[PDB]
């Protein structure tokens, strides 16, 4: 089917007017568009991409940490077992650390060697060469990266790291790599393997250049098919490194979007869109997440939040904490989105009331503990689930005032009658009830 190789949703900007035009915002967040390629974005805004060149990065912070992935240099769009016999889903991707200065030396010498090879003139496949990919470089420190982060404020508001319409701005604290910028340094063949974004939040990626990247994209509502493929091939969809066999996908009638990202092109990945990427030339990229205020985004975030619990994987976004912040601080005028949030809050409230009464009925004391504001959400020190309001802390951690948090289930498993724990409460019930009761649908004529 030609429908199995659909065209790329793609917008071509010439100037600042095009970039700030509101129908662009609406196109990107439309659930029918799994990905949007915004071509010419840097040129239209006169963004200085030179602030992210390797030369500039070395000067700025030469000892900065870089995560290295050591990989095989594979042909075109394929992934072969090391022997070169058959195409398989499993990637080879070994981890180590280096610095910006050291990776930079390698990136440059890699290009010089390729020039010389090009001038040396002239098991079904392979054997394959080894390459290194510098990934997940942390650009959160505004003191170390002042000029770099300022340049990204030139973007239209919907695409910024920080904005009033961004759910990740309303979380109220830092989530590393999501509401902070990540940087990637590349040589040809550098691969970011198959994945969905953390808790299915949208993402922004800009190619710094000078070389191109090639992207592969599958819509959110086929993610289940790719999950089945991973399990059949003995891989964890959420945690393993895998690179889809395009012939397998075609056979299973899964459509695949495929396109080239040139320097200055911005790629918008919509919520839950499955994707994997490879460098075609020598380049750097920057990326972060954004959470549009839509029913579709909130729904997919909640779904992945609950799926992660079943798979014993931590959620970087604390969706209970976020939901309360939305009710406290945000006027919601879409009836669909409003009903979703109200439903979730009522479920949180009922569970909390049920647990609290059980504790009281058993004669366990609930200790008023309160809360520092802008204090981050808490997670269980053993199982890493989000823990809200009622915190379970050992007698000794309480005494030492280290307040090491446990969920109810993990505390019970340790201490059958909770005799080794105290129960801390960060919010009064009457106050949460008020927030819930006062959270009402706002009128908007839009
Ligand atoms: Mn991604
Ligand atoms: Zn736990």
């Amino acid at each position: 089917k030609d429908k199995l190789n659909p065209p790329t949703p793609s917008i071509y900007l010439e100037n600042k007017r095009d970039a700030f035009f509101p129908p662009l915002h609406q196109f990107c967040t439309n659930p029918k568009n799994p990905v949007t390629v915004i071509r010419g974005l840097a040129g239209a805004l006169k963004l200085d991409l030179g602030l992210f060149s390797t030369k500039t990065l070395v000067e700025a912070n030469n000892e900065h940490m870089v995560e290295v992935r050591t990989q095989l240099l594979q042909p075109a769009d394929e992934n072969w077992d090391p022997t070169g016999t058959k195409k398989i889903w499993r990637c080879e991707s070994n981890r180590s650390h280096t610095t910006i200065a050291k990776y930079a030396q390698y990136q440059a010498s890699s290009f010089q060697e390729s020039l010389r090879e090009e001038n040396e003139k002239r098991r079904r496949k392979g054997p394959f060469k080894t390459i290194k990919f510098g990934t997940n470089i942390d650009l959160s420190d505004n003191k170390k990266w002042k000029l770099q982060l300022h340049e990204l404020t030139k973007l239209p508001a919907f695409a910024r790291v920080v904005s009033a319409g961004n759910l990740l701005t309303h979380v109220g604290h830092t989530i590393l790599g999501m509401n902070t910028v990540q940087l990637y340094m590349k040589v040809p063949g550098s691969r970011t393997p198959g994945h969905q974004e953390n808790n299915n939040f949208c993402s922004v990626n800009i190619n710094i250049g000078p070389g191109d990247c090639e992207w592969f994209v599958v819509p959110e509502d086929y993610w289940g098919v790719l999950n089945d493929f991973c399990e059949k091939n003995n891989l964890n969809f959420l945690m393993s490194s895998w690179w889809p066999n395009l012939e397998d996908l075609y056979e299973a009638n899964v459509p695949v979007y495929r396109f080239i990202q040139r320097p200055g092109d911005l790629v918008w990945i919509n919520a839950g869109t499955v994707h994997w990427v490879q460098a075609v030339g020598w380049c750097n990229n920057i990326a972060w997440n954004v959470g549009p205020l839509t029913a579709c985004q909130y729904k997919l975030a909640v779904e992945r939040y609950e799926w992660n619990k079943l798979k014993s994987v931590k959620s970087p976004v604390p969706m209970v904490h976020l939901s309360w912040n939305m009710a406290r601080n945000i006027k919601v005028s879409d009836p669909k989105l409003f009903e979703m949030i109200k439903y979730c809050l009522l479920k949180i409230l009922k569970q909390y009331q049920t647990l609290r009464e059980a504790l009281v009925a058993a004669g366990k004391e609930v200790i008023w503990h309160g809360r520092t504001n802008d204090e981050p959400a808490h997670y269980c020190s053993i199982c890493e689930v989000e823990v809200f309001n009622l915190l379970f802390v050992t007698n000794e951690s309480n005494t030492q005032k280290t307040y090491i948090v446990h969920c109810h289930d993990c505390a019970r498993k340790t201490s059958k009658s909770l005799e080794n724990f105290v129960v801390l409460e960060q919010y009064k019930m009457e106050d949460l009830i008020q927030v819930y009761d006062q959270f009402t649908l706002a009128l908007s004529l839009s």
